[PDB]
């Protein structure tokens, strides 16, 4: 079997993007947040705190013929901007673009926190990591991924992400005409639930390659690209006026400048990312100082290949018994 579907920016800078899935019978459709750095597939629904919902479309477990609670299970995750959500869970069916896996465990917030209930456009998230991270208790349970991959044509997804455009995402085939030249691959730690691998190094504009080996994770569910503070720096140091702000919490520039592309290793390839994908907009409506899109990571503690890297991209999230990472130029 396979899947396709269209994933869509939320805005106008492509802070997320969102995917339609169907749930349950009938369907309910909600559109979920495809996220590569984590394995929870959690939606707003019928049981969540009903001050906490705002616009969104929930998941109504009673309406579907086919939802089951998975008696006793909990789940409670915090994402690493500090977000969080809980509840309890359902086994349903759940298809993305096509393709159907039943008995998905589709968990049901009774709480989130106040970013998710100020984005009415995202109405969960659909995790992609590894299923060890899945925070389901006291039974941990599969991603989507994890239980369509034994009926894929291939044990594959792949990530097409738009810049300020709709993209797609792809399971069980890689799509030949969606990249140009060779899709290079490369390995990949589980060690930490997370697809981890190491960059080859990078350089700012039309600077030389600097050849530097660059641990991090690739994350459709990361905004921005979060790299050493080194690598910050140089890139940074490129733009008149661009500093970092301890106020606004990275790196600002001024919206009147030109940004200089950046590249990123993956073995011997290269991937570059325009200087326009680097513009985060206004900090606040109506100010000329601008928010970057490649930011420290220090605070963090791991480096992320967030949506700014990976739309420049078509990526392969390989999950074979040993599983690897590959990146095409498109
Ligand atoms: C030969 C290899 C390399 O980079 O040395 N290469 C080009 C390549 O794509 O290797 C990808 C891979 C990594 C780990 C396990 C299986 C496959």
């Amino acid at each position: 079997s396979t899947g396709s579907a269209t994933t869509t920016p939320i805005d106008s800078l492509d802070d997320a993007y969102i995917t339609p899935v169907q749930i349950g019978t009938p369907a309910q459709t909600l559109n979920l947040d495809f996220d590569t750095g984590s394995s929870d597939l959690w939606v707003f629904s019928s049981e969540t705190t009903a001050s906490e919902v705002d616009g969104q479309t929930i998941y109504t477990p009673s309406k579907s013929t086919t939802a089951k609670l998975l008696s006793g299970a909990t789940w409670s995750i915090s994402y690493g901007d500090g977000s969080s959500s809980s509840g309890d869970v359902y086994t349903d069916t759940v298809s993305v673009g096509g393709l159907t896996v039943t008995g998905q465990a589709v968990e049901s917030a009774k709480k989130v926190s106040s970013s998710f209930t100020e984005d009415s456009t995202i109405d969960g998230l659909l995790g992609l990591a590894f299923s060890t991270l899945n925070t389901v208790s006291p039974t941990q349970q599969k991603t989507f991924f994890d239980n369509a991959k034994a009926s894929l044509d291939s044990p594959v997804f792949t990530a097409d992400l738009g810049y300020h455009a709709p993209g797609t995402y792809n399971f069980g085939f890689i799509d030949t005409t969606a990249y140009t030249g060779s899709i290079t691959y490369t390995a990949v730690s589980t060690k930490q639930g997370f697809w981890e691998w190491t960059s080859t190094g990078y350089a700012v504009g039309s600077g030389t390659f600097k050849s530097t080996s660059i641990d991090g994770i690739a994350d459709t569910g990361t905004t921005l690209l979060y790299l050493p503070a080194t690598v910050v720096s140089a890139y940074w140091a490129q733009v008149s006026g661009a500093k970092s702000s301890s106020s606004v919490g990275g790196y600002v520039f001024p919206c009147s400048a030109t940004l200089p592309s950046f590249t990123f290793g993956v073995g011997s390839a290269r991937i570059v990312i325009p200087g326009d994908y680097i513009d985060f907009g206004p900090i606040s409506t109506g100010s000329s100082s601008c928010f970057g899109g490649i930011q420290s990571s220090a605070g963090i503690g791991i480096n992320i290949f967030g949506d700014v890297a990976l739309k420049a991209a078509f990526v392969v999230f390989n999950g074979a018994t040993t599983p690897t990472l590959g990146f095409a130029s498109k």
